[PDB]
C-alpha cells in the first residue's frame, strides 16, 4: 500500500466491489465516532419508511437536548415542529443532534440505542462496535465506538440497501418544502468528482472524523479518516485516499 502522510489517527479506503482494502491505519483499533452515529440512524429511519411504520411527512417536535449548547436545529431556527423528512436531511447535512434523538425516540422511544446494536450486529459490524444514541452524543459518560473495519461494513450497506441517502447527502445545501435552508458539513462536495457522501463528525475525545464515497465509471469506494487535527484536515486527507481509490 501507498505510504501516506495522514493527520488522522485512524483511516482506510475500500472498494465496495469486493469490500477490499486500498489503504489501511489501525484499521482494527477501537475509536470514537461521535455524529458518525448518525448514519445508523439514518438506515433505522429509511428501514422504518420501506416496512409502512413510520412516514415522510409525519409532523415532530424537536427533542430538548440536556446541553442547550449542542448543535441543534432548534437553536438556529426557534422552530420545533418539523417533518420527519426535514429531520431526516437536518440530521444529515448539519448533523444537527436533536434532529436525530427526535428520530431515535420516534423510532423506538428509549430502545433505541438497542436497536441500533441489534442492527450493527446484522450487518456484520463486529462486536468492537457500540452505539449509545441516535445522534452519537455521550450517554450516561458512555461514548460511542467502532473500528474503521466496521465503519465500512455500516456505509456499504447503508449505501446498497438504500441508495437514496446519496440523493440528500450529494447535496452542498438541501431546501426543505417550507424554504428552510441546511447547509452540509461536507466541504468536499464539488470538489472531488463523483464525491457523493457521506458524514462528518467531531468531537474533542474523537477527533475530525469524516466517511467519503465516490462512485467513476460503475466503480465506488468508500474513505474513513478518523481523529483529524483540523476540520480541514480530515478533507485533505480524504482527498489522499481517494486518489489511492482510484488509482
Ligand atoms: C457530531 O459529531 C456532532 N458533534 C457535536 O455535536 C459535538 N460534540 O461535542 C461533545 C461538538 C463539539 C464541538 C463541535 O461539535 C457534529 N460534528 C461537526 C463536525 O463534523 O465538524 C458539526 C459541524 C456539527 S456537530
Amino acid at each position: 500500500q501507498p505510504n501516506l502522510y495522514l493527520s488522522a489517527n485512524a483511516a482506510a479506503v475500500y472498494s465496495v466491489e469486493n469490500g477490499e482494502a486500498l489503504y489501511e491505519q489501525n484499521a482494527d483499533k477501537v475509536m470514537p465516532i461521535a455524529s458518525l452515529s448518525k448514519l445508523m440512524t439514518a438506515f433505522l429511519v429509511l428501514e422504518a419508511v420501506d416496512n409502512n411504520e413510520l412516514s415522510w411527512d409525519e409532523k415532530l417536535d424537536l427533542v430538548r437536548l440536556d446541553d442547550p449548547s449542542a448543535v441543534s436545529l432548534y437553536a438556529i431556527t426557534q422552530k420545533r415542529t418539523w417533518s420527519v423528512r426535514d429531520l431526516y436531511s437536518a440530521m444529515l447535512t448539519m448533523s444537527a443532534n436533536d434532529a436525530a434523538e427526535t428520530l431515535g425516540d420516534r423510532l423506538d422511544g428509549a430502545d433505541f440505542p438497542k436497536e441500533m446494536n441489534n442492527q450493527a450486529k446484522k450487518l456484520g459490524m463486529s462486536s468492537k462496535t457500540t452505539f449509545v444514541s441516535a445522534s452519537g452524543l455521550d450517554v450516561d459518560g458512555k461514548s460511542a465506538v467502532s473500528t474503521t473495519k466496521d465503519l465500512f461494513l455500516l456505509s456499504s450497506k447503508l449505501i446498497s440497501t438504500h441508495p437514496e441517502v446519496l440523493e440528500t447527502t450529494s447535496k452542498p445545501t438541501v431546501t426543505t418544502d417550507k424554504g428552510a435552508k441546511l447547509e452540509s458539513t461536507n466541504d468536499l462536495l464539488g470538489s472531488i468528482q463523483g464525491l457523493d457522501g457521506l458524514k462528518t463528525g467531531f468531537t474533542d475525545e474523537a477527533g475530525y472524523c469524516f466517511i467519503g464515497t465516490a462512485e467513476r465509471g460503475g466503480k465506488r469506494v468508500i474513505s474513513i479518516v478518523l481523529d483529524a487535527g483540523t476540520a480541514e484536515k480530515r478533507f485533505k486527507d480524504t482527498e489522499k485516499l481517494m486518489e489511492v481509490g482510484f488509482k
